[PDB]
């Protein structure tokens, strides 16, 4: 029943037959005889799941243990939203357990916050943090700035010519020409003041702009390319070396994100009465302030940290990001946080706590937020997709929730560290 | 239909009956108006999956769109390994697509590297980097250091006293006492050289040890508590302020991880022939070098980066980490990377490339690696679980593969930026 | 005699003798803090303070070789120094000619490090034979970065949003600007840390370095803000957000004082003969020392060989605040191939936070003015306010580059 | 020879492309030659040069010398440090700096004084080397971490000089690059030249074990010298020192014009939270660089080394029975300092070292004078932090 290569190939090349009329073993036989390249499987095979099934079968013969994929699931998942948009060479999916911490009492609302993690006690501990906030009267937050960035590097023939371009970009008329080119690429593109920096004949230019409820990499990058195209008409000796010169800065540690901000800059706060610190967090305000000063400020300082003046902000950021279809690699910068703890009240027994996070890189449209399970976690918070009547509000709201959940996480871990055990 | 709460409690307390003998609505009736909290559903209800269903039904009435969870899957997932171990208040799982990138030719072996992501083109781009490495004769790597850390902060009454504790810890006999206390807590606990730092009367002590194939936080922290307990015998006035004083440093950016290392320090390299750079990567060696210098070195420097002298190592680390059951929040430090490129060979036209990654925090036993799907990805690489013949070898191998896959990804993104998209 | 000497003080101290004034202090007829005003001449004030100090030392002949005579204390007293016991001579050597923007500078350098001046001089020579160096001032504006507290972080967020409106900034600008001729407030930069708000005021200062001028403007500016926000507390007029005399990435990224760039091309022949190395070797060492090496050491802004040496020496010679070497030494030195066959050395130095002035502070002293005069930048520039301080910043960046050329060549040659 | 000729005559021979007996006359002729190049030749007339002892400068401290620059020297003291009193010299042209430091010294005196300790001691040099492959540089790193490897490198380092005593090595790879941090004490000298000389023979010995090793540069910026760097903050360089003092509430009130509660609020939110918002590495202090710089110029130190020597974290806590007294500490992990060599060979500079009782080598215990000077810098920096922070908290 398994036919020779030549007969299998004419069926493959027959337009009203194709791969649907071949068996798995026949397509695999063609791949092993070098008649079909492995990468062509995607467009040849009719069903997305069958493409995955055959890729898995081919992969399995190459492994030192043939059954290693047995427990990697792949069936009955919606590959229609993933192929050609979210992932390639797909062999299945990786399930991450999702837990819920809440209610998180933030800006007079209540949020049930999804958290995808495999770290024991993180969800329960964050949920204790939420309790302390809820019985403490709730938290308030503000978005202080908003704008994704891209920081390309361009080269001029001399440092004198890069100084020329820099000064041209700071004149109102030169900026306006660049701004019109940038803003024409999308309805959300609103270029803010340009920040630039010279290193000899290099010039690093930092384009910042809102992006609606999208995280905005693709949008800002498309606007950046058009903006540099206009700049090249005025300076034709300029060389566009890279559309990212690491001055954005994206997915690496950098002081510029900390100081200037990137994406949403957020601040969150709360006052925890002495009673609640006692009953929920099992400690005193005094013990918490001592740990916070000497761990999160002084410890982080001795360690030579830029932007890591916090206990485990990245835990909460990472968990929410995975659950809500964010780019989890952007937790590098998005976890930037400084946690402050102060005595409040007449006897200094209440705890003022705040978290400031200047660089939360987040969105509710595009990327992994296109997928339906990820959309379910976004719907939990009432932030899924674009907001028609107030663009950016959904991404802004999700960013506030991230900072407030980070604060809940900070409360709980700092109490456990102050306690002992 | 739902009978009174009185009778329902009697049926639950009856061991021959239990929760099996109640309806979904009666379990929910008891939760609404105390008697059962919500977290006790873990241990009370007949099965794990029914507990999840009950928790989903509770959560849904709290949401402002009752159908939010519709597309968040939960049925037929193996929760036995998750409850009490990896996650709490569990309402389901989040599918993250997994693609394969390889073969990765590293140390005369081949690796089919699993990668869990939602960013379009990430897996295909890394896969191109792999082809360039494979046609170039392969990549080589070495593990330079190995030791997970914990960085407690203690205080003495005076800085003179904290100074006395530092000096005693620097004596051979003082260190030997502390090493004996640390090493008695576990078979893999083998304390390495101590690094300490003073901030007035504060003393930050960085304990470092290998940890078999486990990432090793729980073990090292246990060793740390016993060691501080022993230090207190010699210095009774010492207060342990926090078992983590942010001097480790864990899940925050810190120069000390960059300079001293944390977990596995790894270097990787490869020479890519000029022909391969032209054909596969669509660029030249001369162009790659100029972008790497001015983006990854000069660009990151202008941005104020500590440890972020690379293009997108965080993308590869994050995707391998999610796929293989690592703690994704450790991406913060694990993505630390310097990428270097230079002319090579007789013509001086071949591309030399190296990625050095001082702080890969990784493990093939514990946490998320206990789950079967992420074990399947570990098994692809041949690094699943502990290595009995050579403790630590699987975790070392996995760190080599991470640094190699990063180098692959660096080759392909850097070529794309150099060639102007 | 004791009470006879007190009688002569009631007329004066100039009539009295050294030993009698010292007798009056040791026996407690007169306290020692009163001698500053009673004694008329400044040099004799210094002399008596030295003699009173010497008896308290374990080696009373300590001050023998510390000089104090025949020096202009009238400019020092009440403006540059207190409790003055003399002065410290710092050798001044000269490196030049420095060929910068069609001019030629003889650069004074106060230092006690052997070979520093000569090495800097050899760099100037390689620059001169390469066709000279060019330079541009990219930005200019001294800063002060006060910290204010509000009752809540919602309130501080509100104040930041107010300062970001066209209407709020304009009101703060007017208050700031009324304090001084050259006080022209530029765009504000702020950061919140909870209920803290850090506000970075930045303005030109003519030819002055500008610290005391920007603080004056900052105080009056925060006074106007207080009327719009009564519950605001002014914690400290400097909240380290400036940032002054401490390492800080904000200075590296946003700049402070003069940001400057400088460049030159050194012909291959000049690299072989004057610098005793090759273009290929200079580039290899610069990449792996100043970029990769500084990166492995966790450097923010220290991507250079020894800019601090040159910055420090010029600064001491030219009456600058030498403690500002901390941030003023920020520098990145780049080297690449150039010319037909990639054999000439392109070199550039970028220094974004040179903190400098030609009026005020130690530039009001005459020896320091002489070194400023050597370079043609002493005092204020009448026709073009701030042009002298900009020129000195270009000289600093240019001399630094000469210093990077020489030292980097010596390291490459081994 | 030259004494027979006159000033105008000698200039003539230099202009015609073709030594003098006294050092002061050589300085005079250089000034006159340089005057011909300046657009205002009379600018040198108030730059002094007469009757300076140029014998210890030429061929040691400065070249092309045209004179000297007078920096005013004030005195802050007495500073009560480790049960002694120091009259601390400070060379500065910044008004109020000495008087403010002086007020900080007063405050510490009335609080029973300051105590300090030296936590570590070792100057460094951080050469960069290269190997064909990263696999080879990895091999070299591993070899340097064996006790046999370190021992042979130690023997080589230690043979170059009396005080050359090599401590643990620190290394970093960057591909085929290897950065190696050598650390040794250096008697009472700052130690740069000694540690470089030791580094040269050690690297030459390493080259025997690895003949394909290129020595790219003897300083590859891994030291790190005269540039900001986290490695100095974390590992230290030169003297790591700590200093402390408790100021009675009465003294904070009357001498410092503020409260303990107020001082703590400003210190936390300026020196910690502000420096953090500014992206600072090691700059968690108000103005340590003022004090370091002034003491350095007065005492013949390398003033360019204030970049790293200023590294300081200033901490302030509540203290005492009613929690009303002010605990203060400064911690400075990288004070680069010496009492012999460089500018400490000059007599004026030695006058200031003698005030402090730390001039020259300590014959009874080599390195104890430089250690003492570092302690004095840390204590005087703490004095300075007290006064300025009090002034800032009080509203001026
Ligand atoms: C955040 C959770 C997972 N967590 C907790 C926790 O919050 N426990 C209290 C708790 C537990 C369960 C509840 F239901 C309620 C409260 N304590 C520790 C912990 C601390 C020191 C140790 F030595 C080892 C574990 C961790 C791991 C922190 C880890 O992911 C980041 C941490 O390393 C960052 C840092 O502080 O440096
Ligand atoms: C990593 C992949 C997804 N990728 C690629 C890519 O590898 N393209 C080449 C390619 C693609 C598919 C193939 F099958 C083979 C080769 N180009 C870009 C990109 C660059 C600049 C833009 F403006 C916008 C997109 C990205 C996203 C960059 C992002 O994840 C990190 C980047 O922002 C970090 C940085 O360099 O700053
Ligand atoms: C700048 C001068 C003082 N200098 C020179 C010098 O330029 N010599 C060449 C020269 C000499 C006289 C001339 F007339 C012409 C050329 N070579 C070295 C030197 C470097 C590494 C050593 F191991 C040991 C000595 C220094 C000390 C640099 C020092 O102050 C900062 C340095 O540590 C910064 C760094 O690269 O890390
Ligand atoms: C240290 C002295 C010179 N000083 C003083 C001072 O100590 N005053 C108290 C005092 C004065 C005289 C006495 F006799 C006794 C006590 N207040 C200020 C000052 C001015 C404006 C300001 F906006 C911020 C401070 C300065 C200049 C600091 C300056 O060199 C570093 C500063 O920029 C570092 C910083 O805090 O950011």
């Amino acid at each position: 029943e398994p036919r020779p290569n030549e007969e299998c190939l004419q069926i493959l090349g027959n337009a009203e037959k194709g791969a649907k009329f071949l068996s798995d073993a026949e397509i695999i036989q063609l791949v092993n005889a070098k008649h079909i390249p492995a990468y062509k499987l995607e467009t040849l095979i009719e069903t997305h799941e069958r493409g995955v099934s055959i890729r898995r079968q081919l992969l399995s013969k190459k492994l030192s243990e043939p059954s290693s994929l047995q427990y990697l699931p792949y069936r009955d998942y919606n590959y229609s939203l993933v192929m050609g948009a979210c992932c390639e060479n797909v062999i299945g999916y990786m399930p991450i357990p999702v837990g819920v911490a809440g209610p998180l009492c933030l800006d007079e609302k209540e949020f049930q916050v999804p958290m995808a993690t495999t770290e024991g006690c993180l969800v329960a501990s964050t949920n204790r943090g939420c309790r302390a906030i809820g019985l403490g009267g709730g938290a308030s937050s503000r978005v202080l700035a908003d704008g994704m960035t891209r920081g390309p590097v361009v080269r001029l023939p001399r440092a004198c010519d890069s100084a020329e371009v820099k000064a041209w970009l700071e004149t109102s008329e030169g900026f306006a020409v660049i701004k019109e080119a940038f803003d024409s690429t999308s309805r959300f593109a609103r270029l803010q003041k340009l920040h630039t920096s010279i290193a000899g004949r290099n010039l690093y230019i930092r384009f910042q702009s809102r992006s609606g409820d999208a995280m905005g990499m693709n949008m800002i990058s498309k606007g950046t390319e058009k903006a540099l195209s206009k700049l090249h008409e005025y300076f034709p000796e300029m060389q566009i070396l890279a559309v990212s010169g690491n001055y954005c800065t994206d997915k690496k540690p950098a002081a510029i994100n900390w100081i200037e901000g990137r994406g949403k800059s957020v601040v969150c706060e709360a006052v925890i009465p002495a009673k609640v610190v006692r009953e929920v967090l099992k400690t005193t305000t005094e013990a918490m302030i001592e740990v916070n000063i000497n761990k999160n400020l002084v410890g982080s300082a001795m360690a030579g940290s830029i932007g890591g003046y916090n206990a485990h902000a990245a835990n909460i950021v990472t968990a929410i990001y995975i659950a809500c279809g964010q780019d989890a690699a952007q937790n590098v910068g998005s976890s930037n946080c400084i946690t402050l703890m102060e005595a409040s009240g007449p006897t200094n027994e209440d705890l003022y706590i705040s978290c400031t996070m200047p660089s939360i890189e987040i969105g509710t449209v595009g990327g992994g937020t296109n997928l339906l399970p990820q959309q379910a976690c976004l719907q939990m918070l009432g932030v899924q997709g674009a907001c028609k009547d107030n663009p950016g509000e959904n991404a802004r709201q999700l960013a506030r929730i991230v900072c407030g959940t980070v604060m809940a996480g900070e409360l709980s871990l700092m109490a456990a560290l102050a306690a002992g055990h």
